[PDB]
């Protein structure tokens, strides 16, 4: 939730694309949920992992080590 960043993204694309495509299309995201326009538009929404917050949490679960951002390092 603040470890995933939502997004909501606007797609124009061949009226023969189906439902399939745009999901393979955007296989590297989570959560994705096509919103359709018209023929050949959808908005698209979906989560991105955040890898630096994902870092910085998961490192909390180690008492060895700790991850801050530079922010935090400062505060
Ligand atoms: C499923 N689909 C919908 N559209 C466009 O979106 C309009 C309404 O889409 P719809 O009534 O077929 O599904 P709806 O979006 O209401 O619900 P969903 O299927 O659960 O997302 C259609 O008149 C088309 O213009 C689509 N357009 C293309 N090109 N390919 C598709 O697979 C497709």
């Amino acid at each position: 939730g603040p470890l995933g960043s939502d997004h909501v993204l606007h797609v124009t694309f061949p009226k023969e694309w189906k439902t399939s495509d745009l999901y393979q299309l955007f296989s590297a995201f989570g959560n994705i949920q096509i919103s359709w326009i018209d023929d050949t538009s959808a908005f698209v929404s979906l989560s991105q992992p955040e890898q630096v917050k994902i870092a910085v949490n998961t490192s909390k679960y180690a008492e060895s080590y700790r991850i801050q951002t530079y922010a935090e390092y400062m505060g």
